[PDB]
């Protein structure tokens, strides 16, 4: 089997990327942010706390005939950027582009966090890191990939986000038409649950490429690119005005400016990220200060390869026996 789905940025710079999945019989849609750095597939219900909706569409499992309460299962998350959420747990089909799981592990949100309630757009996650960091207890459950793996055509899955444009989600096949050139695949650490991997370098302009070492994940769920201190500090270098603000949480830059393009090695191969995807825009309504989408991860405690690294390429999340990640230009 194979599925594949389109996912849509939620505002106008791409902070995250939605995709429509159905939940239950018949079918419920939801837009779901598809996140290769968590591991639970979770949703708004009508379980979740009244006050903490806002224009969410919700899952209601006494409406789906094929729904069952997992009894005694529980969940409770927190994510790299504070937010959290907890709830309990049904098996439900759940089908995403024409591939469908029956007793997915569909987790029911009690209760989240403002930054949750206060995004309309987004109804939940489905998480697509590997299944040893699902939060269910005391029985942990798998993913949506995992548990579809067997019956894919190949045990894959592709990432192929647009900038200022939809994109696509594949599962079970490349296509080969998505890509130019060809796709270099590169080692993953399943160590930490993530899709880890380890860039060659990476480049600022047109400058000179540094060979060195970083170690870090493929995260479709984190909106920028958190690289080591030295590397940040070499890009926004090039920028005239640029500068490290504590006020606003990172580096910021004059609106006026025309960014660099950023390159990062993998294997032998380099993907370019132009200037234009490092933008983010006014910092504040109005303002001429403009955010960077380039950003320390010094105190994060990881290197995140987040979407506007990703969406510079096309990405094959290889979940054969030994997993690989793939990159190719676009």
């Amino acid at each position: 089997s194979t599925g594949s789905a389109t996912t849509t940025p939620i505002d106008s710079l791409d902070d995250a990327y939605i995709t429509p999945v159905q939940i239950g019989t018949p079918a419920q849609t939801l837009n779901l942010d598809f996140d290769t750095g968590s591991s639970d597939l979770w949703v708004f219900s009508s379980e979740t706390t009244a006050s903490e909706v806002d224009g969410q569409t919700i899952y209601t499992p006494s409406k789906s005939t094929t729904a069952k309460l997992l009894s005694g299962a529980t969940w409770s998350i927190s994510y790299g950027d504070g937010s959290s959420s907890s709830g309990d747990v049904y098996t439900d089909t759940v089908s995403v582009g024409g591939l469908t799981v029956t007793g997915q592990a569909v987790e029911s949100a009690k209760k989240v966090s403002s930054s949750f309630t206060e995004d309309s757009t987004i109804d939940g996650l489905l998480g697509l890191a590997f299944s040893t960091l699902n939060t269910v207890s005391p029985t942990q459950q798998k993913t949506f990939f995992d548990n579809a793996k067997a019956s894919l055509d190949s045990p894959v899955f592709t990432a192929d986000l647009g900038y200022h444009a939809p994109g696509t989600y594949n599962f079970g096949f490349i296509d080969t038409t998505a890509y130019t050139g060809s796709i270099t695949y590169t080692a993953v650490s399943t160590k930490q649950g993530f899709w880890e991997w380890t860039s060659t370098g990476y480049a600022v302009g047109s400058g000179t490429f540094k060979s060195t070492s970083i170690d870090g994940i493929a995260d479709t769920g984190t909106t920028l690119l958190y690289l080591p201190a030295t590397v940040v500090s070499a890009y926004w270098a090039q920028v005239s005005g640029a500068k490290s603000s504590s006020s606003v949480g990172g580096y910021v830059f004059p609106c006026s400016a025309t960014l660099p393009s950023f390159t990062f090695g993998v294997g032998s191969a380099r993907i370019v990220i132009p200037g234009d995807y490092i933008d983010f825009g006014p910092i504040s309504t109005g303002s001429s200060s403009c955010f960077g989408g380039i950003q320390s991860s010094a105190g994060i405690g990881i290197n995140i390869f987040g979407d506007v690294a990703l969406k510079a390429a096309f990405v094959v999340f290889n979940g054969a026996t030994t997993p690989t990640l793939g990159f190719a230009s676009k």
